[PDB]
DNA sequence: CATCTG
DNA sequence: CAGATG
């Protein structure tokens, strides 16, 4: 956790690089287990060989740990941190809609910066464009004080279109958090579930409302169960308009709401723990359901849930207020 | 994993 | 359709 942090960090640097710049998914994946394993390792890695001793740790990595332990740096690390090509790729990627793949293309075309991009807005697609237009706004954290203003709007509009909708804003926003990265809404309706054959309107209707009133400003991707947009809190009394925010709206069959809800509320660590304990209490959990575990190895069948409460109950545990859903 | 692009 | 992105 701090006893092999350098090593873990450098390995993650390297790992990322293979994957982002090179196309070395194998290599990439190589660094990853390595860091994962050195990461659990209970002692102070005093040398390559010592390390090598671990699984996932080969000769090449061992080599690398030595240089790093021998000197405060790594030439390779040094050489990559410079290289403009490599850097371009880490930067382009910052745009919403540009992945590594794309970053490689543009660089090879010479587009290496924000300006480059504007000059060539022809070469970017819709998502990528929006991304380019909201680069700043997009990187801006979201303060709870705005989060609440947003939540207030969405929920009110959803209510209007159908008294029967159920919306919930998950995320860390849900677990307390002072600020968040984006708005993530869970959506359901009684008239939509597991068997029930679709109802796309179920989601399209609300998206419309949201744009009707102007909260939603752009559509990144709109499907029949997941919407990827851009919202914005109405600029009050002209002098202070708000930054543009990322938002997601996703439909869920009512019969699988709470597990999702649970789930999305995280945090990752809380999940896991809960997950393992479910496992203990003779259960299974994942994103959509909780199933009683048979003994033959495994087994299925959806246990019926009416709230996050039903879940905990099931695994016989202390209902956890979202705030304490921390670890 | 769902959506988009081409 | 494969392949990219979030
Ligand atoms: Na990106
Ligand atoms: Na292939």
């Amino acid at each position: 956790e701090t006893l092999n942090g350098g090593i873990t960090d450098m390995l993650t640097e390297l790992a990322n690089f293979e994957k982002n710049v090179s196309q070395a998914i194998h290599k990439y994946n190589a660094y990853r287990k390595a860091a994962s394993v050195i990461a659990k390792y209970p002692h102070k890695i005093k040398s390559g060989a010592e390390a090598k001793k671990l699984p996932g740790v080969g000769t090449k990595i061992a080599e690398k740990i030595d240089e790093f332990l021998a000197t405060g740096k790594l030439r390779k690390l040094e050489k990559i941190r410079q290289d403009d090509t490599s850097s371009s790729i880490n930067f382009l990627t910052r745009v919403s809609g540009i992945g590594p793949s794309a970053a490689r293309k543009f660089v090879d075309e010479g587009i290496k910066t924000l300006e480059d991009l504007r000059k060539n807005e022809d070469k970017l697609n819709h998502h990528q464009r929006i991304g380019l237009k909201y680069f700043g706004d997009f990187e801006k954290r979201i303060p709870r004080e705005e989060m609440l203003q947003m939540q207030d709007i969405v929920l009110n509009e959803v209510k209007k279109v159908d008294s029967e909708y159920i919306a919930t804003v998950c995320g860390s926003f849900r677990r307390g958090a002072e600020s968040s990265g984006d708005m993530d809404v869970l959506l359901t309706h009684p008239s939509f579930t597991s068997e029930s054959t679709k109802q796309p309107k179920l989601l399209h209707q609300v998206v419309e409302q949201l744009q009707k009133v102007h909260f939603i400003t752009d559509t990144l991707s709109k499907g029949e169960t997941k919407f990827m947009g851009v919202c914005q809190l109405p600029s009050k009394n002209d002098e202070k308009e708000y930054p543009h925010r990322r938002i997601d709206i996703r439909l869920i069959p009512k019969d699988q709401y709470y597990c999702g809800v649970l789930y999305f509320t995280g945090s990752d660590i809380f999940n896991k723990n809960m997950r393992a304990h479910a496992l203990e209490k003779g259960f299974t959990i994942n994103e959509y359901t909780i199933r009683p575990l048979g003994v033959t190895g495994v087994a299925g069948e959806p246990l019926p849930v009416d709230s996050e409460k039903d879940i905990f109950d099931y695994i016989q545990w202390k209902y956890r207020e979202p705030k304490d859903r921390s670890e």
